[PDB]
């Protein structure tokens, strides 16, 4: 689990938003595996603007943070799941480490800010949906 939180937005995996997110809802896309919904307190995160391939992720199955190297936002396929039919993912980003299903939400950061969360695993890899390109999240 987990959620960016900048703004009045919450920005979470698609896959785990709760009812409230959907009955505050402000845009989704299943295509990428996010939802933003609205909230009430300003968060505190600050979204990345730039074009960073290493960073830092937190890893809620090891409770650490890993530095990892990543590659660039591209459409992959993911295959069917418990979440969604097989398809083509966009936006995403993998790199080598340590995940479980558990560990989406989980933020990737550089020095810059946030650069996306944690949305898919396996086998010694672990995807991360970017959220650099939608730049509304630093306004309204
Ligand atoms: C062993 C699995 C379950 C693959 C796994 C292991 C470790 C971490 C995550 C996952 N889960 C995963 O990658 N899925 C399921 C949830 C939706 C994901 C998506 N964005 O389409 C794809
Ligand atoms: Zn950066």
């Amino acid at each position: 689990s987990g959620a960016i939180y900048v703004g009045n937005y919450r920005v979470v995996n698609r896959h785990l938003a709760t009812h409230n997110d959907w009955a505050n809802l402000v845009w989704e896309d299943s295509s990428r595996d996010l939802l933003v919904s609205s909230t009430t307190a300003q968060g505190c995160d600050t979204i990345a603007r730039c074009d960073c391939q290493t960073g830092v992720y937190y890893c809620s199955s090891r409770r650490k943070h890993y530095p990892v190297s990543f590659s660039k936002p591209s459409l992959i396929f993911v295959e069917a799941s418990e979440y969604y039919p097989a398809r083509y993912q966009s936006h995403l980003m993998l790199a080598v480490g340590h995940s479980e299903p558990g560990d989406c939400g989980g933020i990737l950061r550089c020095q810059h800010g946030v650069v996306g969360i944690v949305s898919t695993g396996g086998n010694g890899l672990v995807g991360f949906a970017d959220v650099r390109d939608l730049l509304w999240l630093d306004e309204e």
